């Protein structure tokens, strides 16, 4: 805007000019004869509004000395105080006002689309936002906290809209309906204000992160398109991993047809061995869809060796999964697991170990003002001898989840000392704190920012596929022998059956391609695994026997 | 009054400018014998001042030399100092005072007249400026908390003044002499303060909004003109459409208004069941089951099955929007009638499930706006 | 500061002229033969520097070229650079800064002498600098809080200096031996570290204002030289008032010699009449030596009438003023005040109340943290039949002492509209709601700010004769018949006695003469009342009989 | 920085002169026939470029008339723009980027060596800084508190940093690996998480000022160097001089020092009497009566006329002194051992009638001074 202002008046400068020189030069004719060139003129105006004034070319009429006055005073004008004074007003001015007194953003501007709104900033969230600014996507935080906007402006790796995120006005000026996707990251009540509310504006799908699992329901019916329960996904990840040997745990059930279930290594038979020596899709019928360690989701190989720390993703039938279960197989006795802290997480990761059923203990400086389910010894779990007093020393496992990383290093630090053989699963509120969680002498530790980032990223990411996938079923089809030797552009399986290609594997062996390309040459006995709508699962095998 | 002071500093120049250009005519004439038009001075006098400096016209005595001089420190003094001192010491100093750093508004101009003086902004003060803007009135909103002022700053159709609504001298500054009328929206204390303080100034009228209608006789005796009970209006709003035997009426939230509702429906009588998360600090006449209606079991464990209706009233519109919802999940029939505090959230109570919705924001605006207009 | 170098610098620009003037005289004679005058050289150098040039006065030489670049440069550093940056660094910087950013006063200059240093600010000590700032003295506050040092600069009827009132440190930097008085309002434990930290480097007079009138005597160890315990002055002014009939209050006991005591008139036989009507003197022997009245310490006159709102200020023996409560005389039964409100003044007006004994009952919505002494009647006043089930029916008086005066004043609202018969005493807190209590139906309203102030201004106006009036004693003596008709300044009664003369009253007349004048003629029959040492009190009657 | 920029600009004026005074001369003879010595090129360009302008040398052609024009054109360019503009932009702007809204320090030089980091500022370690500035080290002390960070920048004799002491990007830039030593005076959970990321990083030595002695081997087990238990220390401290039957001692305060304290007399034994206003969340293994000292008979009700001994221990100086007072004014002669947080109060403790007064301060600065100075 101002660089327009700025050189509109070098144009109005330029034409002065011209006009002026054009005028000198006529009145040098009529007033006093005297004929003088254009270069002259532009001489002669240049060195009078620029007050140079060399005096080698005067007038010597009154006229030519009103003339000579008028141009003075016009470069005076034009020169020495609007421009100057310009300067200090589009320019300074407004640099002066944005660097000393925070102007909150109230609106985005019309033009904006495809952006993504985040309501609600918190840890989990702002891993978000500096993991996918490293794919420079447009992030709008959204807060109603003066204090907050203007903290989050300065150090702005995304642009902040000051605003209740519940107005449709201001969600009007968000430009929701232009939007790729919104994240409702408030309290329950304030998120279901809020997808009723968009919903009232547009159909942008929302995700939105619950606090009570049981308000899942509730979300979906505001109009939520995914609904993330992350206290109780972080539970169940301390849960898993306290545990002295590692155990199956279900994480989908697609139509009862296929299961996908992850698996930590720790305390089973497969720890210290490779992924081939372990043989467990022969053993099992298993799909192993990735090997995920040390925070990395790998594709796995014969040759891949699984650690103590390693998590195994599986996919396959109810009965394969109870194969796998029999392999691993019986638990040990007398578990009892100490979970430090008895809030949201720590009682989802009670409740998780409580499906199974493994004996717990909660313990807590407070009483819980959600649950009532839960019996709880309350302490400190810092001054001493409580833990002790608590039988901390008949414990197999320890999960610490207090909501302050120093407090849980500290706790991690001292139990490993007095307890050098139990189990520690440690909880991480900063990614920052990760890695002294471990050095303090922990088993595992479940970093929640990456994790609550990790989902809610790849709900982003895979959103062209994610409401589809919702509602959505997936499947594993032996590749009937007819294909033994097609290529995957040459079968045409989309255009005839609507489903996709998400995985290959090999007969006789434990590696598998993950979302193969259409050039890929479909080998003899190898098993497929697809995803699609429960329509096309079942007009699958229908299809692709007609033609 | 920054262009008064800069144009007669024009003046100022422009006398300057003829006295030096006679000046020089006169010296020229009497020190050197020669003759120059007046025209001729003007310009020799912007040549000089303006430093320009053709030298076509200069003197050759000392007297021309010291005179020349004169002027051309002038010319220095008054374009090259002053003026441009002038520009930032007249009008870039208040642009630090008045952007750099908030300044609050305390009194108004003294020959404001006809305003409206309002006292205790809220969602309902804040729909009732925003509802008759298309009379124009100058509401002026009065707030002693400075953040408040500050934010009300740039959200506005309003002006903000900052000062204790309870000071003589606030009141006169806020000229309530000549005020249209004032709406008192504080605490029953706090409105009691300011009508007596008021009344000793003027006898403008004011419209108090009170909290406990038995206190409404003692606000007409500290001087207000009108009285107006909210709560037990918006109460017994709800009320009238929870029902217009085994009907049981729950009535989540017992604070002022719904207290005013389980006031009405004794009455009738229609049995209802109070819930709230505290004890009241103001009631004991009725009886109320104490627990958050957010966390769990405790409708279910209060009895919320065998309720025929449904009255929301929270202080907080989520609370309400998420209460609607999921009464509405658990019982798809059962009558619902919903508080929105701000009327922002009345479409999203009624998407919640709700049947009737009382809009708070609403409903307050129009009775104090229908007092605004009929009463002056 | 910044004048001096401002035109110090004009100094040099004017030697600079000089200079040049000079020099170009010089090498227009030496280079090329030219002769110029002082004036020529002044006008060329000028119009060099100031970039006029005109070009009638040029060189010719290379010299005079390399000369004239010089000059010519140095009127655009000097007047084009220098002279705009000295000014944007001398003048707007440190304006723009004080401005936009607060600095704080850590320090006092040096010079500084007879300044009051006021430690603790709060409504009285802000009516108190208010009330002296009438008088211009120099006031500086002592703050270490950040964010109120702020404020107060910004409404500065006063200096703020920000600092820890303890250090030693700082009070060198505030120049305490150099002040003249010292109010120390913090805490009794503040205050006492306070004084013994300053006493530890001046002898400056402190007066303290206490919280707990028992720690007042801890508080002169530690070297104040006076204390006030206002919370307990404040109880006993709503006490006072509080009864249906005015009662007599001992002030001060002047060795037994003389008493000092006030009486409000409200309910007394006095009320309505004038004063020598009422015969006060006559009838009781009893000086009347002040009106208190609307917030005025006005003389007594014969004619003046005494309203229901007076309070009469009286010296005489312990039996002048037995005489005075006979005449009274017996209180009124079944007397009951209700105190609204058991902080640190509704316990001292219960406290004086006791002193009588007046029946009274305490309310109060919380238990007080520094009383064991009282029984309270636990409740919020404001909420409905708390006051009618305490009984509020039978009461005879209420004083309303709740520290919020918008309470206050709809506490006093309420009660004069259900009990228009009962005496009301209010409490202000601030002097902008005293007339709104009177308006509500308040018998009398004690107003806190005002009547702390009028206490602190005259312990310190009167600092001349406070500490030579700490340790003294006040008395009285009927005029002897030998100085009949001469003037005070030919008696000459301080060289011999070393007493002074602050009253003198006529021997028919309740008229008294104030601090009298040193030419006061001195008639027959009169009463004097002096003050002076228990060492010149008794060698009075003994010095005035030698000569 | 900002010199370099403005003189590397008048190197390209400078240039910029000499170009114009040649390509003056140049154009002069070939153009006109003129033939001009090199400071006449100097003079005439200065002439045109400052805009004085005289006139007595000036072109007579067009090309001449063009040149003079780009030269005229130059110095308003570079002289009247771009110069004023230079001093704005380049050091008016740090001026308020610096001075009109606080910039705290968030990293140290690339090149800091040999410093001493400083992580809980507090009396303690403001002593220490202020005993061993003649020593002339580099001490830096580190805050998460932007407002601490604030107050810290302008009371100096050491730097401020302001950033998440535990944080690994926050360490590096401020140069740890390279540090002489760091002093962590955080809470034992803090402190320990402090320890294991500085030790991550570097092997820098670590003085971990400890409040739970028991805590002790935790801290060296995270990679400090030296365990200081101040509070036991300090406690043991004011035992000591309490003592050196019907002995009785008075502790006032039972907080960690005071509990050290009584700790000590434990082990003599000599009987003491505890009393706190509060219950200890850390201790439960002394009998402590409860009440605020100052209140009223508190202490009477305690006994403490059979007392032979008094221990003033609380977190606040002049509630110290109050005591002191207080205590000596009822008993004349009854030993009293106190409690200085702060040296600025030692004084005015003995002022107040204490026998022995343990200072805090100076204890913990010569502690931790020398062992600074020992280990390094
Ligand atoms: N030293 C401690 N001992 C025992 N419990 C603690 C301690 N410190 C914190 N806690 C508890 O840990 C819990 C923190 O969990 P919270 O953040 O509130 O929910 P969530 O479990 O989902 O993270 C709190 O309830 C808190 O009381
Ligand atoms: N989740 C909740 N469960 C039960 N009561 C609630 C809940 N949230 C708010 N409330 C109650 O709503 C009341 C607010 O009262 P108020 O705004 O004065 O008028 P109303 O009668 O409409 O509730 C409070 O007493 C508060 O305790
Ligand atoms: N509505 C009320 N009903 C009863 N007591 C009240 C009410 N409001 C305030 N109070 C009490 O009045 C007391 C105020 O006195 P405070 O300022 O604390 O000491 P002081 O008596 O010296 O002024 C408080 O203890 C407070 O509890
Ligand atoms: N007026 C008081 N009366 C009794 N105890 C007090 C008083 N003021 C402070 N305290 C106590 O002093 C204690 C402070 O403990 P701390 O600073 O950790 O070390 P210390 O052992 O020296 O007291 C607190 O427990 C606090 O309750
Ligand atoms: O510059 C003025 C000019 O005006 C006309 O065009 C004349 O023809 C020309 O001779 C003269 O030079
Ligand atoms: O201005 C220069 C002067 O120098 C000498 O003083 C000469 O005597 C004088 O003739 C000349 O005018
Ligand atoms: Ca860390
Ligand atoms: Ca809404
Ligand atoms: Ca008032
Ligand atoms: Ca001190
Ligand atoms: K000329
Ligand atoms: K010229
Ligand atoms: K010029
Ligand atoms: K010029
Ligand atoms: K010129
Ligand atoms: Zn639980
Ligand atoms: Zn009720
Ligand atoms: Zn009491
Ligand atoms: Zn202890």
């Amino acid at each position: 805007q101002n660089l327009k202002v700025l050189l509109l008046y070098c144009a109005f400068l330029l034409v002065m000019l011209l006009a002026y020189a054009s005028i000198f030069r006529y009145l040098m004719w009529h007033l006093e004869g005297r004929a003088y060139s254009f270069m002259a003129g532009i001489y002669w105006t240049i060195t009078v509004m620029t007050t140079l004034g060399f005096g080698d070319i005067t007038f010597e009429s009154d006229a030519g000395y009103l003339f000579a006055s008028i141009v003075t005073v016009s470069g005076v004008i034009f020169l020495d105080i609007i421009l100057p004074f310009g300067f200090v007003s589009m320019f300074l001015a407004p640099w002066i006002e944005r660097r000393l007194r925070y102007h909150p953003t109230i609106e985005l501007p019309d033009d904006t689309r495809g952006h993504i709104l985040i309501f609600g900033i918190d840890p989990i969230t702002r891993t978000l936002i500096r993991k996918l600014e490293s794919r420079n996507h447009l992030f709008v935080v959204v807060t109603d906290n003066y204090d907050q906007a203007l903290h989050l402006e300065e150090q702005e790796g995304f642009k902040v809209v000051y605003g209740s995120p519940t107005d449709a006005h201001v969600l009007a000026g968000l430009r929701v309906a232009a939007a790729r996707s919104i994240i409702a990251n408030l309290s329950d009540p304030d998120n279901a204000n809020l997808c009723l509310t968009v919903r009232s504006l547009c159909q942008t799908p929302i995700i939105a992160v619950v606090k009570e699992p049981v308000h899942g329901e509730l979300l979906r019916l505001a109009g939520a398109n995914q609904v993330v329960p992350l206290t109780r996904i972080l539970g169940r990840y301390l849960g898993i991993r306290a545990t002295t040997c590692g155990a199956l745990a279900h994480i989908l059930d697609s139509f009862g047809n296929l299961q996908i279930a992850e698996l930590p290594v720790h305390g089973t038979p497969f720890a210290g061995k490779t992924i081939g020596e372990s043989g467990i899709r022969q053993r099992t019928g298993l799909s192993i869809i990735g090997v995920w360690e040390r925070g990395s989701l790998t594709t796995p190989q014969r040759e891949t060796v699984l650690t103590e720390q390693s998590l195994l993703v599986l996919a396959g039938t109810k009965s394969q999964l109870a194969a796998l279960e029999y392999l691993i197989g019986e638990a040990p006795e007398d578990e009892l697991i100490f979970i430090i802290g008895h809030g949201r997480i720590g009682c989802a990761a009670a409740a998780f170990l409580d499906r199974k059923p493994v004996p717990f203990i909660l313990i807590d400086r407070q009483e819980s003002p959600v649950c009532n389910d839960h019996v709880v010894v309350y302490g400190d779990a810092t001054v001493g001898q409580t833990l002790r007093q608590a039988g901390i020393d008949r414990a197999s496992g320890i999960i610490v989840t207090t909501n302050d990383d120093s407090t849980n290093i500290f706790l991690t630090l001292a139990c490993r000392h007095l307890h050098s053989h139990i189990r520690i699963v440690a909880r991480a509120n900063g990614e920052e704190n990760v890695d002294q969680l471990y050095a303090a002498g922990a088993d595992f530790v479940v970093s929640n920012a990456s994790v609550g980032a990790n989902i809610l990223g790849n709900l982003l990411e895979h959103k062209e596929s994610a409401f589809l996938s919702e509602g959505m079923a997936v499947f594993r089809r032996p590749l009937p022998p007819a294909m033994a030797g097609k290529t995957i552009a040459e079968t045409r399986l989309r255009p005839l059956t609507g489903c996709s290609i998400v995985a290959i594997e090999a007969p006789d062996r434990a590696d598998i391609l993950i979302s193969p390309p259409p050039e890929t040459i479909l080998a003899e006995g190898a098993r497929l695994i697809l995803i699609g709508t429960s329509e096309q699962e079942k007009t699958f095998d229908q299809t692709i026997a007609a033609r």
